[PDB]
């Protein structure tokens, strides 16, 4: 499925170019604009383990979800991720544990040294 295929083929999205964050894109976007750090983005997003069979459920998918972009409020390989979408944009987004819950998790839910799985919807972003 997708979690294999953007771990096999996906763009590394890194700094150190470690595939630690992987990407293929879903739905492509519009325009050439990406949001900037500091900006506040909203999302719609589906996520889970890598080897997990379904989707998490437990959030509203109609809801957008808010962030300011590359200030740590959410995970490392989101700050990265996000950064790289057009509006409109939807990716496949994987990532290995030193760019999610790590060594600590997120109990229960997170083990230990998880790689997760993400399809991200970029529905807007400004600067304000
Ligand atoms: C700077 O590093 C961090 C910053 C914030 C956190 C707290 C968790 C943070 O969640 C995430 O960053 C990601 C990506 C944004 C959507 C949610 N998320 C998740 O990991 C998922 C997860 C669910 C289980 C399968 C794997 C993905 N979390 C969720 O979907 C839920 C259940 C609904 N939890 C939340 O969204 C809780 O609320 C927030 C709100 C902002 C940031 C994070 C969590 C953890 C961080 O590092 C470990």
């Amino acid at each position: 499925g997708a979690p294999a295929t953007v771990t096999e083929q996906g763009e590394d999205i890194t700094s150190k170019k470690d595939r630690g964050v992987l990407k293929i894109v879903k739905r492509v976007g519009n325009g050439e604009e990406t949001p900037m750090i500091g900006d506040k983005v909203y999302v719609h997003y589906k996520g889970k383990l890598s080897n997990g069979k379904k989707f998490d459920s437990s959030h509203d998918r109609n809801e957008p979800f808010v962030f300011s972009l590359g200030k740590g409020q959410v995970i490392k390989a989101w700050d990265i991720g996000v950064a790289t979408m057009k509006k409109g944009e939807i990716c496949h987004l994987l990532c290995k544990p030193e760019y999610a819950y790590g060594s600590a998790g997120s109990l229960p839910k997170i083990p230990s040294n998880a790689t997760l799985f993400f399809e991200i919807e970029l529905l807007d972003f400004k600067g304000e």
